[PDB]
């Protein structure tokens, strides 16, 4: 009798964490996830996109684009990122589904996280993503590519 | 907003399964979650041998001439890594009741409730044990109805 | 004549900016936790280990990525990530913009202390207001009972 | 003058005897790189189940008429007694060797030693467990050799004639 | 026998006493929270990194110019609304530690030097400050510690 | 033309002395970590809720307060030169360095028990000599 050579591995289960945090999302057009973990591969933080909290998600617009830019999400709504890192993180990696903006990066660098990786980098080229990669470098984060050994996983609530 | 989004309860109870996944239990994978009264979780257990020691010399089966040859000498439950991963007044989401064992360490870590999916070993001494721990500390227990039976994570989902 | 703890804290907020490297605008702010301890003082600058002269200061240029606003932190920010702040309350120069706002909301201040709220009408300044309402974080100006502090190092002798 | 050794050891002795178990009383206290006292324990009934409603004894028609199924030992106390954040790195000084749950416990919280009085069930299942885990985790363990065998705490000693 | 909880931390303060290398005052202090948890223990000696040099010039400038008190030791080690238990009543200036380390409650054995003017500095700090002070009585004079009685 | 962390931390320390109620002198100091962060502040005065008593011994120095405001490693930053009874709690909470600005009372058997005490324990006390002379905190600067 043997252990199991089938179990979830440890990088696999981080990331799966992030997007599995990401499905809270009340925003019906992107739903980003973030997991924080520490150099004991133990996690510090956990977050979605969002609005404030205390705020309700039906009292502060979801749209888009509007004429006046405070009838928009923008103005309101808080990154995956930042929530993680506000739920020290000094030393850690953080795991998103999305490469940061630049704003996130800040935030990033500045709670003295040194590893980013992210599942997605589909914005490579605009200037947040730009800007963020120039903050990583300056500061000396590291941000890589993230690999999965598998593209989905089942949570059964019946296999118990 | 959207209205299909995962609601706190079954996503604190996806992430105890979601970590109970990380078992190396080959008959049994159980996981745990600690919240605290901000919804935030504190720890996250599952089922495993202690730190450093290996999942190859150590033995995994149930039943044996001796006990020494079985996994319950050396065995870390849910909830015992989920605690040493304060909690005081928190909330501590499991797929199976808790063992007595586990209440104890429940209740000196200072958790409240214990929100379990199965209590298929409700008639045990273990569990009635446990039952009476938590009624005469104070740490209320209920039983877990999902809102659906599966959930599924796509990392291809992003792109 | 004492200074008074109010007086203090936003001092402390004003002492911090003059250690920022912004050649065009110092910004400093204090975090004060029940007890008036001082839990986290921030000024406006680069992220860490960052503009050794590297990043641009300038405010306008040909596009956006050659000023310092994709990469520069306010006070706010810095004080809140220089040390939980659950309860406190922020001192600061300027009302905060909307993003410093969704930070201290998340953060878990419950109260900011301003001296100017020059920016009143702007839509940066609306949408901080409407947040701090609806999360239930107060905001009050700050009256001062003096205008000017002196600190004179000889003055002990 | 008392060393540091022998005073962490009567911590745990003395704390042994706030135990209302009439059968057996244990001690353990923790302590930091810095010998700073960052936890103690003795073995007692859970938080807010001591008033002696549990059953202390030792035999019974059923089991859950004793006092196993409910029963906290000292090393577990000790380390849910204070994680001040932790007590990784720290060392456990108690009146006899863990048994095989508490040391899943000692490894989990990240304490590197264990010195102990007693090894009397050393020919146990569960010490032998035990030893294993601690020795694969990497926890060392060293019997206590104290320089005397008893200590006397005399309150009347800060009035009375040296 | 079996110690409540006073006769305990009482104990400990007593116990920590015997590490102090002072041959003429051996004192300890035990801080305790509401929780009944020990915050601090300390006992009564040199500071830290320290026949010390210099003393003759140092008693010139009190015959122990160098101590530093079991109070101030266990503050230092620590304080919430806590309480001190102290084998002696403290002196004013560990009064002055204590009030500002928001100890509410200090519980000691001795009062030795009651109609001192430190003592007496001391209770008048005390009460100006809201900090409860008040005698122990113990059961048994005697605790004995056996290592074999296990 | 920015204020470096000595000056920044020295100003604090000055400062937090303007808060004392004590008519005679005015003493601060700040206690900062190896990441240049604030860990306590305090200032001469009566002990805690009795402020408002006057009793013609009494005194906290601002050095005993910043230790009881909340430090193994950190320096401390003092107006003036601690006394020997300050040095005391300074040593046995494990500050590594006292920065001060004025020692205007050198020979004195408190400033001399003081140095004494550091000297045998292996805290490192500097004389502050600061860049800027004088600093200008203004409100109205917004
Ligand atoms: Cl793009
Ligand atoms: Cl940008
Ligand atoms: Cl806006
Ligand atoms: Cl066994
Ligand atoms: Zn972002
Ligand atoms: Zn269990
Ligand atoms: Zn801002
Ligand atoms: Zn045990
Ligand atoms: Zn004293
Ligand atoms: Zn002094």
């Amino acid at each position: 009798c043997k252990k199991r050579d089938d179990y979830l591995e440890w990088p696999e289960y981080f990331m799966a964490v992030a997007f599995l945090s990401a499905q809270r999302s009340k925003d019906p057009n992107s739903q980003v996830g973030a997991c924080i973990v520490n150099s004991e591969n133990k996690i510090v933080g956990i977050g979605y996109n969002g609005m404030p909290n205390g705020c309700s998600d039906d009292v502060l617009p979801w749209r888009r684009t509007a004429e006046n830019k405070l009838d928009t999400k923008y103005p309101y709504v808080c990154h995956a990122e930042l929530n993680a890192i506000m739920n020290d993180v000094k030393g850690c990696s953080m795991y998103v589904a999305l490469f940061p903006c630049n704003e996130c990066a800040k935030l990033i660098i500045q709670a003295g996280i040194k590893e980013v990786i992210f599942m997605s980098d589909k914005y490579h080229d605009s200037d947040e993503a730009t800007a963020a990669r120039l903050l990583f470098n300056m500061a000396g984060v590291t941000f890589r590519k993230f690999i999965p050994k598998c593209s989905k996983i089942v949570i059964d609530f019946d296999s118990i």
